[PDB]
Parts: C-alpha cells; structure tokens; sequence
C-alpha cells in the first residue's frame, strides 16, 4: 500500500542471501562475476588519464553518452555488426549492461505484454519484466543426448519456441553469449529466432555483454547483422566484462532510431547523465583495441586465451572430484552437473522445498569451503524442481586462485 | 503502441533544443547548472587515489553502497540531521540526485497517486510523477508584495498548501535549496510543510542537492530533522552540487527503513550497482569535509563565500541593464523578473503561443551573446502563461566568465 504495485513479487534477491553466507567462512570465491586481478594495464591508465585532464571533464557530458565514447562505440560496433550506426540516433551509454536492460524493458514492456525469457537466464529479465507489467514466457535450453557435456548442445526446440509467441509477445530477451550455461548462439540458432522476430513482429532486447569472452573458435555472432533484424533488435554490451572493470559500470544499447528514442525517453527521465570520467575511460579503451583489432597483442586476442586456458583449468579440476562439467563456449562461467551427488546425498540441510542445488550450494560453502550459485536461480519458480542438478562456476580468476581451488578440491578428495 | 505507456507526455525535453541553440552563437553561458572551473583539489585527487589504488576498486562494490561511503553518510549525515542514520538500512548510493529522485519516484508512486509539487519545480519532478502513473498536483511559490526582489519572499500560502492535500496524496516534494529560485525554506516553512505530511500521512520527498550552497547567512533545515518527520522523509542528494564535480553523478537518499526498503527493490531491479571509484572519491571528499566541519579551511565555507561574491556580482551586472534579480538564499541560480522587456518589447520572434520567457531567452542569445533558462519549463503547462516573466541564471562560474559576461552586458547597455 505504501509502495507502488509495480515492487510486487520482484522484491526477492537470491545475491545477498549467499554473499554473506560465503563472508562467514574461508572460501575460494567461483560465484561472482567479476575477475580478481586487475583490468589491462591500458584501461586503468584511461582511467587515470580521465580523472587527471582536461578539469571540465569533472562535469556534465552529454546526455545520450559522452561523444568520444558514442563515436567509437558507432565506428567499432558499426563495423563488427555491419551497420551504419549514428551515434547520436542508435547509441545510448547506461549505467552498465544492467541499466541498458531497465531502460529497454521500461521503454518497451507495458501491462499485457509478454516477453519470451529463455532458460537458464540472467535472473533480472524476470523481475524486470514484472516491473514493467509484462508477463515472462520462459522456453528452456534443453540438453541434448562422452560424459563431461557441452553448453552448445543445448538446443532451442523450434517447435517449443515457435509455440511461446503469441499477438501479445512484445519482446524475446536473447542473452549470448549466455549467463550462466555458456552457450555461444549458432548462426542457424540466430537464424531461428530472427525468424520468428519478423514473424510476429517483436523485439529482440540482445544481452550481448559476454561478446568477448569466446573460446574453442567459436564466433560471437550478432542477431542485428542477420537481414532485416537492425530494425526490430536492441543490443547492449558492458564496457566491465569488455575491459574486465566491473565497477565501471557503464554500458550501452545501439539499435534503430524508432525503437532508441523510446530508450532515450527513460533515460532522461531516470539518470539523464551517466558519470563522465568512465566514459571517457571506456572510449579511449575501444579506440585502443580498435586500433589493434585482431591483432596478437589486442586484448580481445589475448584475454579469451587466457581465460580459455583458466576454463580448460577449472574443467579439470572439478571433474576429478565427481562434478560434472559442461564445457562452455564462452561467457565467464560454466555449470557442473550435479546429478551424481543428489543420488549419493539426497537429504540436505535445507529449508522447506528449496530446490536442490541451493541446499547442496550451502553444504559445500561450509564443509568444502567453495562457492558457486546454484543455477536454479535462473530458472522460473516451475521449473526449479526440474533443473535443480547444476552449479555455476566462475573461471575469470588469478591463478593464485585457481591455486586456492585445487587445495579445497583435493582437500575434499580424501572423501 | 510500440512503446509503453507510462512514456506518454513525458518525452518532451526543453533542455536539449536551448543547448543546441547556445552552441550556435558566441555565447557567455549562464544557463548551464554546473561549475566551469575545477572542482576543489582534495576531491580531484580522491577520484585520482581511487582509480591508482587497491585495483579491486575496478571491481564490483556492495549493491545499495560502497561500504566506505555509506559509513560517512550515516556519520555526517546523521549528525547534521541529529539522526541515528544506519548505513545499511538508511542510505542509498543512487546515479546523482537525478538518479535518487527516480528511485524514489519508482518506488511510492502508482496509479491514482497525488504527488504535490511547489513552483517553480525542478523540471522533472512532473515527468517522474507521470511515468510513475502519479498525478501531479501543483501549488505556487507567490511572490510578496526597493525594486530587486528576494527568494525568501515568495510565499507558500499555509491555505492553498492544505488545499491541496487529499486522501490520494502519497507525497510531496519538497525542494531546498530551491532549482530554480534560490529559496531557502525556513523553519516555519519546514513546519507547515512537516505539519500536514503528519496529519495526511504523506511522504516528503525532499530533494537537498544545494544544501550547502547558501548565502547571506541563511541556515540550511532539513525537514527529516523535525520532530517525528524521519519516518516519513527522503532526502536526497548529490556529490556533483556538493563537490562541484557534476559529472560525477553519485547521489544518495537518506530514511527511514520502511520506506527505504522499497527504493532498494527499485535499485536492485534498476542499476543495481553504482560505479565504484566515484563512490570512493566521494567518500574520501566527505572524509576530509568532516574532519575540517566549520573550520576556515573546510571547503563548506569557503565556497559559498566564493560562490556568494559571484552571486552578488552578477545581482549588480544585470541589474543595470534592465534587468530585475531576485536575490536568492541559495542554489547556484538566481531568477530575473524581464517583466519591463516584455512591456518594452511585447512582440517576439517565437512559435504559437510559446510563452514569452522562451521568446525572450531565444532573442537575448542571438543579439546580445547571453544564455539564460526560461523559467517557464519550471511550471506546470496552464501556468506558463501567468508566470513567463522570468529567467534563470547561474552564477556559479569562473571570473573569466563574469568577465565575458560585462563584456556581453556593456555592449548591450549601449542600446
Ligand atoms: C554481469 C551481467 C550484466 C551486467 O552488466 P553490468 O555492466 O555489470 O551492468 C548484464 N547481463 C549479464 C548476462 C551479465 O552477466
Ligand atoms: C542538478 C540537480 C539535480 C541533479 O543532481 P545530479 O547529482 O546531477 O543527479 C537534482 N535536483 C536539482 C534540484 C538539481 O538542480
Ligand atoms: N552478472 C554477474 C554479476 C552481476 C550480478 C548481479 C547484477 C549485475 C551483474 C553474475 O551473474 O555473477
Ligand atoms: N540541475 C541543473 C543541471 C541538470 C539539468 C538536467 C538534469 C539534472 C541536472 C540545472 O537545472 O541546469
């Protein structure tokens, strides 16, 4: 009564919750999404440049983004995407990915309208999409039919797909690479989707923050490059999993004129400028990897290696104690299987039908001293019953860390 | 029909088509609301510590806070308010004060609600209200019946106020400083104000960016200081008026848990994090503003001297030239009556009944190389036509610009 209807439901954060029973106890942190060594040294260096130049940067930039920032944003992505984009028409810089998603949902998503969510999902799309009124309509990612698995295996049934779009379908949420399974997106997977899109005449809201994070030659491939989709898709990234500076938190969406300036309409009447430095930080830190696209010594080159080699690593490791790895294709997670320790230990400390992976998340925080999340996170409220079996990990980590991991695990083995 | 409806009316913004116009002249620029000379050194080198120190500052902080910061709110805070303020339950780090209103505006406000606003507003607080399903219930700041006038004589008429009160009020915001008059609310202002949120069980939104921009000896109150009114007040603010550093965009709210939580789920759902280094260089520019509270050297008294010398400055600049200031309490701007141009100059350049502030801003910036605000984009629509005789300028400029604006000012004088 106090508060606005619009808070019912979405109100639950399951972060909080495990962040603090992970802070009272000596644990190897794999559940944050966020790396433990520093950014590349050019970026901090942005940074610092930023904050120690021209003092009129301490103040106010432009509203729709910091103009250095819009113009590489526009070159580069327009050149990644094969698009003409303006910066000034098709670029809105948010705060991170995050605000990115709330301004397109709040733009976008009105009472009726149904947002098809595809499982396992970024928890927010759910709640976002509460508060703006709309109803989620999840499909799952089902894993296909070895013994370690692997996340492109998990398939988007066309028919179970086909079958979610209805006359009240505003918008589908497609996240890839994704968050938490790892799969990279096919063409052909694309192609499906985009299908559909023009179909029925519905927005494609693209979480594409993972773009970089790729490993194995697997290709991030954009939906707005696919024939006639610019028009109808909306594409953010995160400057934070781009440079590894999660507390930058900037972001950005580009998509078509007629479907931004609805975003630009929110953004004015909820942040209206975005912090300047950061910007400006970010700006310089595109125009640095442009300037060595594909190149040897580009981060875009060198940091999926390094990350891949952190996978490879993790895989490894968590395999030789029972878990079950599925090999992502990109993103900074992978999930485990846990279906083998539900049947060796069923009963778990654990409130009242709380899905398992939640209980088993809690037993190995206190026992193992290792945190993961469990996946039921990112599954509807009816559908944790089923996809209670898997974990996620995060391998963005030092290897120090990594270090701290393998003595938990073989500490564990002895068992 | 693409869009959501809670973007209607809403996507007209004044802003944008003034600062274009201003950019295609040689203009001394005076509508601007942020500083154009540095922010004071302490606070620079505070950003600059915070993005060269421990390199997890690029990381991810707390949700609702960067701990350090929100531990100085609740300190400084508390004790200026005399409130026991806990940094957990009670502070909100937000995307500037901008950000900070937006939440609150997304939390309380629904379908139905009433949401007294007090002329002249800071332009958003109408959109917000709308966006959010309010409605928005206006009440005039009157002026009181020498020549130059004073903020602390427009009066908040104790009937009309009361007035405007009814069963579907849920708040009203309360704006001290005053953007854009330069009221200074008093504390019997404060209590009639306080007096009726007790007795209709109101929320007072009360937006303090300005707090410490005040002059001529007038005392900045905040309504949450009032007897039992912590239970039921926000208070916002905004470390860009404090620091003169308006690009960083760090805000906070403070309250009362009950309400808080509610600003919290619109958080959480919203940006979720605010960028992290800002936060610490807010937190250590605090720091520094409490350890020298009072003191000749602490940065809360000089700049308002300062900023009060640049003020009456411009009070005597404009004054001759026709020209009718409002002196004001506070806030970085002050208004001037131009209702002897308009007796002078009736017929204007400018579209359909455009109110003739507008008119006139837009003649001043192509003859005369001077950039105001129109004081109309502060009132609602049906009273643009009463209250068009004033616009609104900022003082808070470097000397070169007062300069440059004598400069415009005697080259007018000549006519
Ligand atoms: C981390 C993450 C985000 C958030 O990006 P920020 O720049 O931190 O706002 C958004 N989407 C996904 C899928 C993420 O993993
Ligand atoms: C400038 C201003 C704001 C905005 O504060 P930010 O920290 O820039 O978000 C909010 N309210 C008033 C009255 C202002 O003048
Ligand atoms: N996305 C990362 C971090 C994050 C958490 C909550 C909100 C936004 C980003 C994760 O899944 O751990
Ligand atoms: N508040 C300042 C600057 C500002 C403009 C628009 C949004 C937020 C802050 C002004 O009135 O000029």
């Amino acid at each position: 009564q106090l508060q606005a209807r619009r808070l019912d439901g979405i109100d639950y954060n399951p972060w909080v919750e495990f962040v603090k029973l992970a802070s009272e106890h000596d644990v190897v942190n794999l559940g944050q999404g966020f790396p433990d060594f520093p950014p590349p040294d050019f970026a901090v260096e942005a940074f610092q440049h930023a904050v120690s130049g021209d003092f009129m940067l301490n103040q106010y930039t432009k509203t729709f983004g910091y103009p250095p920032l819009t113009k590489i944003l526009a070159s580069f992505f327009g050149e990644l995407l094969g698009q003409e984009i303006d910066p000034l028409r098709n670029v809105l810089v948010t705060v991170g990915g995050y605000g990115a998603l709330f301004t397109a949902f709040q733009a976008l998503v009105d009472e009726g309208d149904e947002v098809i969510i595809i499982e396992p999902f970024f928890d927010c799309y759910e709640p976002m999409t509460m508060m703006a009124g709309g109803r989620p309509v999840f499909v799952s990612l089902k894993p296909g039919p070895g013994e370690l698995g692997s996340s492109s295996n998990w398939q988007l049934d066309p028919m179970e797909l086909a079958g979610k779009f209805t006359s009240r379908t505003k918008a589908l949420v497609l996240n890839t690479p994704n968050n938490p399974l790892g799969k990279v997106f096919s063409r052909e997977e694309l192609e499906l989707v985009a299908s559909l899109c023009q179909q029925h005449d519905v927005v494609c809201i693209t979480d594409e923050v993972y773009q970089w994070m790729v490993y194995d030659g697997h290709q991030h491939i954009s939906i707005a490059s696919l024939p006639g989709m610019w028009e109808r898709t909306l594409t953010i990234g995160s400057a934070g999993k781009t440079f590894s500076a999660t507390g930058w938190k900037v972001g950005w969406v580009l998509g078509p004129d007629h479907i931004m300036k609805h975003l630009r309409t929110v953004h004015q009447n909820s942040v209206f400028h975005c912090p300047t430095q950061s910007q400006a930080a970010v700006a310089e830190s595109f125009e640095r990897e442009q300037l060595l696209f594909r190149q040897p010594s580009s981060y875009f080159v060198q940091f999926p290696q390094a990350m891949q080699r952190c996978r490879d690593h993790m895989i490894r490791s968590l395999q030789s104690v029972g878990l079950k790895p599925l090999i992502p294709q990109g993103s900074y997670f992978l999930i485990t299987d846990i279906s083998d320790f539900k049947r060796k230990m069923p009963d778990l400390p654990g409130a009242v039908d709380e899905p398992y992976d939640r209980r088993f998340v809690k037993w190995m925080i206190k026992n193992k001293g290792l945190v993961a999340i469990p996946v039921s996170i990112f599954y509807s409220v009816p559908h944790q019953k089923h996809f209670d079996h898997y974990i996620r990990f995060c391998f963005v980590k030092d290897e120090a860390t990594l270090q701290a991991m393998d003595e938990k695990l073989r500490k564990w083995k002895v068992e």
